[PDB]
This record gives C-alpha cells, sequence and structure tokens, in this order.
C-alpha cells in the first residue's frame, strides 16, 4: 500500500542530483579552490569566482571540505574525491590541530600560523565529523585516533554534567568563553540549538565507525535532550538559544534547522540502534518537516530563512536551507510514506536546480532574493563549503538508490 514514484522519475531525480554533485559541486571545488601557494584550500571565492588564497581560512569551512570528499570518495569512488580529501586532510592536521593543547583552532592565515586559537566546540564537532568520515573512507587510523582525542576534550572541558549538553567555546587552554557566538548574527547566550544539533551530528559519525559504550551514553544524552527541551512541540520548530538551565532565550524560528534537525535527529537514534527512543525522535522529526512544510516554504517549494526575534520574515533563500530540505524531505517520505513529502523534495530540487544553483559561475549562490535576484555574495568563505549541498546530494543518491529497490 505504498504510494511511490514510479521508476522514470525516481531515477530522472537521482541522476539529476547525481550530475549536479560531480558535474557542478564537485568540479568547482576541485578545480577553483585547492590552493598551491600555502597548500590546502583557499578561504574565499568572490562572487566574481577569483578564489582569494591568502585570505584566512577557518577550520570549520576547511573539516568541511574535508568531510564532504572523504564523503563522496567512499559513495562514488572517484580517485580525485580521495586526492582532494588527503588534501584537506593534511592541510588540516598540519595547521589547524593544536599539537600541544589539543583541538582545533577557530582560524589560521593562509599559511597556517594561528590567528584565533579560540577552541569552539562547533569547530570540534565538525573535526570530530570530519574525520570520523576520512576514518570511514579510508581506515586511517589517525585520523580516528584524532577524532576520539577531539572528543575526549569536548567531554572534559565543557560537558554540563548538571544540566546537560556542553559549554559552547574556550579559549586554546580549553578555559570557557563568556562569548560562545559563533558570529555576530547569534545571540548572546550560552546555549544554542546550532552548535549542539553540530555536536550530535558529529558524535553520531563517531559512533558509527567506533562504538564506544560512554560515547552510545552521550550521544543518547543529546537526541534526550533535543526531545525535552529544544524541539518545541507546540510549534514543531526548534527553540534556538537558552540560559544554561535550558530556559528558552529566544523566539526566533530557523527552517533550515529545523528540517536538518528533522534527518539528523534520526540518524542519530539509528545509529545507536536505541529502538526504545526511536518512536519519540521519529514523532518529532516528522512534526518538524511538517511545520516546515506548512510554514517555512514560498509558493515555489523553496524555504525562507528565518522569523526573526521580532517576527519578522527573512524571505531571501539561502543554500543550505534548501539542501537541507532535500534530505528532510526525502527522509520525512522515507519514514511516513507519504508522497507530498516526496512532492515537496521535487519541487525544492526545481528550485535549486532554476533558480539557487549558479550555472554560470559554477556551485551555488549563497542566496537568492524573493524576487529571484542572486546576492553578490561570496561562493566561498568562511560559512560557505561544500558540504550542506555536497551532503544533500549524496543523501538523495543514496535515499533514491534505496527507493528504487523497493520494485
Ligand atoms: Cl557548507
Amino acid at each position: 500500500t505504498e504510494t511511490i514514484p514510479d521508476v522514470r522519475r525516481l531515477r530522472a531525480l537521482q541522476a539529476e542530483v547525481h550530475e549536479e554533485l560531480t558535474e557542478n559541486i564537485l568540479k568547482f571545488w576541485a578545480t577553483r579552490t585547492p590552493d598551491p601557494v600555502h597548500g590546502g584550500f583557499v578561504g574565499r571565492v568572490g562572487p566574481d569566482g577569483r578564489p582569494h588564497p591568502e585570505a584566512p581560512r577557518g577550520a570549520i569551512l576547511n573539516a568541511r571540505i574535508l568531510w564532504t570528499f572523504a564523503a563522496a570518495y567512499r559513495q562514488l569512488g572517484t580517485p580525485l574525491y580521495r586526492e582532494m580529501a588527503e588534501r584537506a586532510y593534511r592541510y588540516f592536521v598540519r595547521h589547524f590541530v593544536d599539537a600541544e593543547h589539543g583541538g582545533v583552532y577557530w582560524m589560521v592565515a593562509a599559511d597556517g600560523r594561528p590567528l584565533d586559537t579560540r577552541k569552539h566546540v562547533y569547530a570540534q564537532s565538525f573535526a570530530i565529523y570530519a574525520l570520523s568520515e576520512w576514518h570511514r573512507a579510508t581506515g586511517g587510523e589517525a585520523a580516528l585516533a584524532l577524532a576520539r582525542s577531539i572528543y575526549d576534550l569536548i567531554e572534559t572541558h565543557c560537558a554540563d554534567r548538571v544540566h546537560g549538553g556542553y559549554v559552547e567555546a574556550c579559549d586554546r587552554a580549553w578555559r570557557p568563553l563568556e562569548d560562545a557566538r559563533l558570529s555576530a548574527k547569534d545571540a548572546p547566550e550560552p546555549r544554542s540549538m546550532n552548535t549542539h544539533l553540530h555536536v550530535l551530528e558529529a558524535y553520531a559519525n563517531l559512533y558509527r565507525v567506533w562504538p564506544e559504550t560512554e560515547l552510545a551514553a552521550r550521544l543518547q544524552a543529546l537526541i534526550e535532550l533535543f526531545l525535552r527541551a529544544i524541539y518545541h512541540p507546540a510549534t514543531g520548530h526548534l527553540i534556538l538559544f537558552f540560559d544554561e538551565r535550558w530556559r528558552p532565550r529566544s523566539r526566533a524560528v530557523s527552517f533550515g534547522h529545523d528540517i536538518e534537525a528533522s534527518w539528523l535527529l534520526l540518524e542519530a537514534v539509528d545509529v545507536l540502534g536505541q529502538a526504545t527512543l526511536r518512536p519519540r525522535v521519529q514523532q518529532a522529526s516528522l512534526h518538524l518537516a511538517r511545520a516546515t512544510l506548512a510554514e517555512g516554504r514560498a509558493p515555489d517549494g523553496s524555504l525562507y530563512y528565518e522569523i526573526g526575534e521580532q517576527g519578522h520574515l527573512d524571505t531571501d533563500r539561502h543554500w543550505w536551507p534548501q539542501a537541507e530540505a532535500l534530505v528532510g524531505f526525502l527522509n520525512a517520505y522515507q519514514e511516513s510514506g507519504e508522497v507530498l513529502f516526496y512532492e515537496a523534495a521535487e519541487d525544492v530540487w526545481r528550485y535549486i536546480r532554476e533558480r539557487q544553483r549558479d550555472t554560470r559561475g559554477g556551485e551555488w549562490f549563497a542566496r537568492v532574493r524573493d524576487d529571484g535576484a542572486p546576492y553578490p555574495d561570496d561562493k566561498v568563505d568562511f560559512w560557505k563549503g561544500p558540504y550542506h549541498n555536497g551532503r544533500a546530494c549524496l543523501e538523495a543518491i543514496q535515499r533514491l538508490r534505496h527507493l528504487l529497490e523497493h520494485v
């Protein structure tokens, strides 16, 4: 009694996603961004497509490059992707990893000198995520050892054992900082959904390759924290910021984070095999997906950016909520069998192809205005890597593969 798109549509979508990933996204990243002056990858590519090999380089961006090429190599086998992942890994271990205090710096100069040595848990998480993926792709001993060491440092220096969750930022020597903001956009609050979501993402990937008993407990605790404190059943949205006891300190809504968490939370419970927790997670996941469907979309099926603290709807289409909606809506279809979620995934894909991707300049525009005008944002910067859209394509390809095997 399944309602399933026919084989032609499934395969056509899967082929388009594969083409987008390999002939647009990963081609852009492998050709435009490697830096032969300092090694590794440039920190910025302007709106005109010009790379900036002297720009400062973010740990999150470089972890995202490593993760994406590692994952693409694992799933597709293309040798260039292993080469690019190795390139990212080598620069990462050389320069971003703090050999003295452990963990990864926030920002290095292009030549590798530390510039911002804070140890932000969000960056530590992306390091774990990328290093565990590189281990998954290669069996790399050192990659896994490094991921485990960063996990240990997060638990040792940042875990709030009274209230759950984590202090989100420390200085180089792991002393907590008051200002845990990722950027000026973020509320000056001690706890954020965003950082905790990516701890969960990292821990789930680490557990997949290293099923340590204590890590399972920490990951389950994070799932339970989302269910009890962050997910808001009255509205179907994640609460974004909190004090240390998880009292809400924001009313903003992030549609992209809702739909990302919708599928990441289920990936996390399934990595654990926690069948007892899964019904509650699936319920919250489907709720987040329905709330996104009903409240976060433009009539073309693309996702708006946010409802701000004053209630203003930011109608800009940022690139990464569209990517996360592609995966999250496909995932919601897989979980519920409700083909309306597949229709929604198809609609966001069509928007990605017709508006968000930059056919002339390559990759995807960071932002498209409500009237269709692409903003002249950088194509690559501290916050724009290949991970959201690369992962989204890889996820969709594999999910469509599974759906194709239902026949
Ligand atoms: Cl990204």
